[PDB]
């Protein structure tokens, strides 16, 4: 079913969606490696409660590269340049209880371009859930180490002042990296990261990198001042 | 081993196959997409008894189509501008018994062109086989109810008339979709249907699409008029 | 880590590493489809008795073939024309003794070009090894007899000579297939072998063929005098 089309304003209504849907397909008129500062938030509503939010202004770029990591990929058309399908669930649609909804909002849109949502539903239902968080790295500051640790995929912003990047593995044992050796590793899971409409193909972009993370529970990250880099990591959970 | 060479006449002998095979390799200097009317037959004759068929007149780029969704894409070469790999038993070979032999024809050719047929035969022998159906909406009715249970793939015509399609699942459920829709969770499988002769890929061909029936019993079609659409589907048996 | 960055000089001198990597990283500036002569060597020192060799002067183009067969396939960049990851171990790193080492050489190299080596290292450690090997046709031969058990793929010189190529199975059937069938066989598994900087696929070189050998005790080459044929074979073993 579709849901809203968005053109003209830079904010998008805040949608409520009653079915139970299963996942989003995002389209656009403006290709992948053109997305700047669009946003996107997600969360399921309680009429007598606490809301669950699933995503909270999350980067349409990040959110676009957590979902389609693997054999899938971002493909085009004659007429819509982008189009992105993003798994909400495990392997079902969220099974709305009694009072439950979807609330889908969208920001910092251009004026002049288009976007279209479409929500997909199917005869099986689930708890399990995506949820999506946001880690930062200071531009003053020179070494850091975040947990990672129940996570399975991270995005992080491709930046020239990294330069060490080690990993902590759950029987011990660390790995460092270069941005490089990083890229190399990630483009050795997934080749292609989309399609476009004329023909060819892009292997991904260059400055957002993919990094799937297994049987590890830290990271190191080693750079120089100047800029803060950030990451986006997706976790599965029961609600 | 090689079965024949067409060009110049409009219709093909009757090719006759003796040695056990277990697909066919059909290659051709025409591109996917320029494939217009070609149709083929395909049936195994007993000495005695009734025939074995296949596929009757079934049509050429819905032959190709059914066979490589999946992992597999069709190439092409610098001779050949369109090489495809059609399998006809599961795992193995047609297992020819005392008096059958294969038999394959092809109808409504061009005269100014040319078709190569290849065989390839397996070490395993095996008894199900592939066999090819068609199911058809007139360009009058309105809506359409067809049975698809116990088959795994179909290939639908895809027409601008086509307004919904919808679903029902094994369980009793009922899901409904647009085309759009379709078309995104068919790509989300296989993203590419074929790669060119210069270098460009093509996600799908602008009037057909694949379509993977799991659990599926029975398919809702809702369209105006002006058009004939339709459904050709594969189902595996044992003979 | 960055092994080393050679260009202006055709030879590469000795390379020492004293830590245990995984994995190799070949970068360069010329295309896949444009390596001619360069050769690779690769050998382990044990401080017990016995060294191993992996690669005997290996041809470039065949080292990269043979170990991105798959899902992977040879990748590009803005700055290099050529990236490749290529596998030493089975899935954990060399294990090396106290003051044990690897040295790897580059030989045949072009002055005007660059070539950029890295190591790959991983948390598992591992006996099982890559070996690959050599092997010939020559010009005065009608048929010959290659024994391949215990192989898992192999790539070949493509020329003109050779009329078919039978297998030989554990179960002893065999079957003969032709270069085309061959080819088409291949690119069922395997549809895109490298995708190039601009944006276009490529799905196999024009001279060299790279078989899977899945349950294959034996191959059969015929030909008509007056050619080498080129094998390299790859083989998994514990030492």
């Amino acid at each position: 079913m579709k849901i809203a089309t968005i053109t003209g304003v830079t904010k998008s209504p805040e949608l409520q969606v009653t079915k139970a849907i299963g996942a989003l397909i995002l389209s656009s008129d403006v290709a992948l490696s053109a997305l700047t500062t669009e946003k996107i938030s997600i969360y399921i509503e309680r009429g007598n409660g606490s809301n669950v939010i699933l995503a909270n202004k999350v980067l349409l770029k990040d959110f676009i590269l957590a979902s389609t990591y693997g054999t899938e990929n971002t493909q085009s058309d004659a007429d819509n340049a982008m189009i992105a399908l993003c798994e909400l669930a495990d392997e079902g649609s969220i099974y709305l209880a009694d009072k439950e909804s979807i609330k889908i909002t969208l920001e910092d849109l251009i004026s002049d371009k288009r976007y279209d949502l479409h929500g997909i539903e199917e005869p099986q239902q689930t708890n399990n859930l995506f949820f999506f968080e946001q880690k930062s790295v200071a531009s003053e500051e020179f070494n850091k180490k975040i947990d990672v640790q129940g996570f399975d995929l991270a995005i992080m912003t491709v930046d020239d002042s990294v330069s060490d990047l080690s990993y902590q593995y759950s029987n011990g044992q660390v790995v460092k990296y270069l941005p490089f050796e990083l890229q190399t590793l990630s483009r050795d899971i997934d080749p292609i990261q989309a399609v476009l409409s004329d023909g060819k193909v892009v292997q991904g972009l260059t400055d957002r990198l993919t990094l799937p993370l297994v049987a590890v529970v830290g990271i190191e990250i080693n750079k120089s001042q100047g800029s803060i880099i950030n990451f986006v990591v997706r976790c599965l959970k029961t609600v």
